[PDB]
């Protein structure tokens, strides 16, 4: 997983090209005024933006994905995302939802919490578990990028 | 900053090549048998192995990997105010300050690795065997 900030003038060091181009593109936008909903960027890449409410961790399931990477960025507010960097125990995950490309699990092993501030972004590759929106209302966006583009 | 695990079948995904080659290399070793002290990998890369304020670097990135135990590391994803830092040590390539602005905690478990690029503030070893590979950013 990658954790970084669009605002850091060196955030592109190390980044896969496709991810660098989407971040360079997000830095062009009026992120504040972005409408809620789905926004297409490419044939391949879209993003969803929303104003959810942080909810207590035990109230929601972690997720992971098979086909897309996420680039999540926080726009307004502050948000916790529990994450695991070790490969999940798939035997413990719900059935794969193929239309929305995800599987759920009550919890993350070896989990730790990333605290997100405006313009911070996290990249979670496929099979990287994350439970975003953890503990109050925020604005955020997640970009969905096919991993085959890496 | 990157956070993964040497033992994840997918860890190379998106990884800069030089880092993938070092991780491959660590995977090649008995890490628990590793002698404490400085080992040189390449002509340009080496690592410190050890059994134990925030720091950042200019010319090197760190790959910090936990071998035994469990360690909390405080990190900042946001770019530091470079004024609140003590003067730059050139010999050892680091700058120190007491706290990281906008920081969070990464709990390392054996075989997890974390990559800190130049200017990513981190404060390792918070309440074990570990190593930290040193590699020049140029090679990225
Ligand atoms: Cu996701
Ligand atoms: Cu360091």
């Amino acid at each position: 997983m990658i954790i970084s900030s669009l605002t850091n003038p060196n955030f592109k060091v190390g980044l896969p090209k496709v991810i660098a181009e989407v971040c360079d593109y997000l830095n062009t936008l009026d992120l504040n005024a972005l409408e809620n909903g789905r926004h297409d960027i490419n044939d391949q890449i879209y993003m969803n933006v929303m104003e959810p409410e942080t909810a207590e961790p035990s109230s929601k399931k972690a997720e992971l994905h098979h086909e897309y990477l996420d680039v999540q960025v926080l726009i307004r507010g502050t948000e916790n995302i529990e994450v695991g960097a070790t490969y999940p125990n798939l035997s413990k995950y719900e059935d794969y939802n193929e239309a929305d490309d995800y599987q759920l699990c009550a919890d993350i092993d070896d989990k730790f919490t990333v605290t997100m501030k405006p313009k911070m972004f996290a990249v979670f590759y496929p099979y990287e578990p994350h439970k975003p929106c953890c503990v109050e209302k925020i604005k955020k966006l997640v970009v969905k990028v096919p991993v085959k583009l890496i």
